[PDB]
């Protein structure tokens, strides 16, 4: 599924991501945008050969098992298939426990270097939350 814009900032809402950890609504559709461009069946191949999947890009090598991953963790105790879901919820579960790892929301490089100390709240302009 695309979300639209508003559409995921409601969904997040809704699932308790609105200053989680801090991070205001805004930081979360920042990262969607620029980790997956709001589509839930995004996947990409990383280096290492682990995969980031979903929404927000979570990564097999520490958070699901995708079976093709050696030597990696399932911290999310979730199949990397369920981040691909319409339904937004394994996502945001997982990212409550990436978020709250230590590092913030460095965790999402992309978020680092394209969101971070940005004005963040145009991503939620607009918007009936
Ligand atoms: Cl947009
Ligand atoms: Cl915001
Ligand atoms: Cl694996
Ligand atoms: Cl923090
Ligand atoms: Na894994
Ligand atoms: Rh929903
Ligand atoms: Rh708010
Ligand atoms: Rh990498
Ligand atoms: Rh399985």
């Amino acid at each position: 599924k695309v979300f639209g814009r508003c559409e995921l900032a409601a969904a997040m809402k809704r699932h308790g991501l609105d200053n989680y950890r801090g991070y205001s609504l805004g930081n979360w559709v920042c990262a969607a945008k620029f980790e997956s461009n709001f589509n839930t069946q995004a996947t990409n191949r990383n280096t290492d050969g682990s995969t980031d999947y979903g929404i927000l890009q979570i990564n097999s090598r520490w958070w699901c098992n995708d079976g093709r991953t050696p030597g990696s963790r399932n911290l999310c105790n979730i199949p990397c298939s369920a981040l691909l879901s319409s339904d937004i919820t394994a996502s945001v579960n997982c990212a409550k426990k990436i978020v709250s790892d230590g590092n913030g929301m460095n965790a999402w490089v992309a978020w680092r270097n394209r969101c971070k100390g940005t004005d963040v709240q145009a991503w939620i302009r607009g918007c009936r939350l």
